[PDB]
Order: C-alpha cells, then sequence, then structure tokens
C-alpha cells in the first residue's frame, strides 16, 4: 500500500492549524502546498525530532511528539503511504 497516484500527490492542499505548525517548525512558510510538499516537510519534520533514526525498520514511534496526537496513532509505518495520506487528510482544511 505504499503506491499513491500522482493526481493525489500533485493536488492543492489547505493544512488545518496543527498540521500547519508543525510544517512552520522546519521552515515551511505558507498555507497552500501540494501533498507532495506535505510529505516532504514532514518527512524533514520527523528527522529533525529523531523520531527515525532506525532506518533499517519501518516505524516511526510519536506517542511522545505533537506527530501522535496529529495522527491519532502511537506509531505508523512509513511504507504504508495510503495510511499516511489518510492520516494527513483528516488534517485538512473541508
Ligand atoms: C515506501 C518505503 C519503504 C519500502 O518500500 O519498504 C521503506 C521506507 C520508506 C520511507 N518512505 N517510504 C518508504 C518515505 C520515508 C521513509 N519517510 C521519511 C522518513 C525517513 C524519515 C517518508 C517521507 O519521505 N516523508 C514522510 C512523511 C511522513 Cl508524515 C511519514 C513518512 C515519510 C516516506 C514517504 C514518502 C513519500 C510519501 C509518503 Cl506517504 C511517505 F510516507
Amino acid at each position: 500500500g505504499s503506491q499513491i497516484p500522482a493526481s493525489e500527490q500533485e493536488t492543492l492542499v489547505r493544512p488545518k492549524p496543527l498540521l500547519l505548525k508543525l510544517l512552520k517548525s522546519v521552515g515551511a512558510q505558507k498555507d497552500t502546498y501540494t501533498m507532495k510538499e506535505v510529505l516532504f516537510y514532514l518527512g524533514q519534520y520527523i528527522m529533525t525530532k529523531r523520531l527515525y533514526d532506525e532506518k533499517q525498520q519501518h516505524i516511526v514511534y510519536c506517542s511522545n511528539d505533537l506527530l501522535g496526537d496529529l495522527f491519532g496513532v502511537p506509531s505508523f509505518s512509513v511504507k504504508e503511504h495510503r495510511k499516511i495520506y489518510t492520516m494527513i487528510y483528516r488534517n485538512l482544511v473541508v
């Protein structure tokens, strides 16, 4: 479940306030982005907060970070792209 159509990646989206705060924390100071750009910046967020040092396995543990509050989960797999898109879609305006 790691494949996402280009059309979804390239669609413009408006993050809700908590997602916007996470994006601004890594220097993304816009209110409209493509989904791919959101995923780029959230990847940089994960790395900057040291939530993925064990790169030879797939899990991000986020129960002690605002990312866990945003996604509503204690952990997730980086390979499960569809599940991640669903969790981000719950944090977009309409
Ligand atoms: C597909 C695949 C496999 C595999 O094939 O076994 C194995 C590892 C993978 C990894 N990603 N894809 C992987 C990448 C990357 C590690 N990760 C960052 C992490 C390093 C810090 C990403 C990333 O770049 N941005 C990001 C943002 C969030 Cl919120 C959550 C996970 C990631 C992932 C990813 C990229 C494109 C769209 C999606 Cl939806 C997505 F989740």
